[PDB]
């Protein structure tokens, strides 16, 4: 699994469960393509978005739809999405941990990076 | 000053310094258009995008080149730049603070809204 | 001014106003002694704790009291106070802000040390 | 395994390895006493540090020795440690992850409750 995504819930003190997110790389025209797209399991995680060997070379753009995760819960939150984006295996393959942390009006954004 | 922007590295402990942004408003074809741009003060604080008349409702962006100054200060960084996306509402009178604190591997961003 | 504390509240995207706190440094029997207190403004700041005199290096523990802040807001909080220590370290004149962003499950605290 | 502990280091983008930290509970006399100690794995996991039958209800502080690790990083950071204090199990027992995510000059935490 080279792209992994974790999304907490800073509220309740929970996994995010059945948050939207939807995975975007760019193409050599600098236009954003869709790559994969999926939503959070039971467990805060989204596994199985891609291959070792689709998984090549480039930019790459997660937007995780925050809003719609705490407008079900009945909050107005700040955010439209949160959207990480970052070069991924410049220097050969790795296995990325995205996670993201949501409050209302906040989030963080970490990655941990394994060779 | 309807909205304000303020940079902390987490890094050095400091204000983030000369970081440049650029902020988008979504037009009606669902593309960024420009909208406002600087780079930060020696406060870390970018003060003067907008005024009150042209600050209308709407969806903004802010793009923050985080990868430049990580880049700057020798440090190898994940992120391309740092994305805060949000709706401006209008519900009595509101100015928009946007922080955000970052680290080579993370950031995080708030938003203060007052009256 | 060489101490200030700002609080921040990531569930209102608003200052966390009215939060105590208490600062105290540690003693040479490694007990902690009380040294200031206060409680935030409307900006959700405290300013005024100490003096540059009396602000001598040493090791020094902020209690933010954020649990009795959700309490006040009728939401479930994980901690029982935020705690920030700290050794104050006398390199050139320096100011200490330390600014804490507060969700229900979660904070994050950090450091901005300038001249 | 009703209390796990993850900490994460956001300069390097990786699990923070060997972070020591102790665990305490705060007796009938308002005391702190030692309740489990230990240090993160190459996963920057705390596992075993107690039991379900051992871990009552009660005030608990954990302290992440943060210092030593920046430290060996040759890094010198703010803070002296970072303190996670809760009550737990108040409403019968659950399972805790406490995680941190770690920069020389900031710190985020937030804790996970299952039951
Ligand atoms: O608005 C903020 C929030 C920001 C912040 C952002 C993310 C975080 O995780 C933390 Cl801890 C703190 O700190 C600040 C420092 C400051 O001098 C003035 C400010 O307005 C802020
Ligand atoms: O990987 C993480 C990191 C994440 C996190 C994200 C942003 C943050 O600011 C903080 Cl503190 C923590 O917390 C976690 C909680 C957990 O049960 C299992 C995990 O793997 C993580
Ligand atoms: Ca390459
Ligand atoms: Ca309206
Ligand atoms: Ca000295
Ligand atoms: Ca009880």
């Amino acid at each position: 699994c080279p792209l992994m995504v974790k999304v907490l819930d800073a509220v309740r003190g929970s996994p995010a469960i059945n948050v939207a997110m939807h995975v975007f790389r760019k193409a050599a025209d600098d236009t954003w393509e869709p790559f994969a797209s999926g939503k959070t399991s039971e467990s805060g995680e989204l596994h199985g978005l891609t291959t070792e060997e689709e998984f090549v070379e480039g930019i790459y753009k997660v937007e995780i739809d925050t809003k719609s995760y705490w407008k079900a819960l009945g909050i107005s939150p700040f955010h439209e999405h949160a959207e990480v984006v970052f070069t991924a295996n410049d220097s050969g393959p790795r296995r990325y941990t995205i996670a993201a942390l949501l409050s209302p009006y906040s989030y963080s954004t970490t990655a941990v990076v394994t060779n």
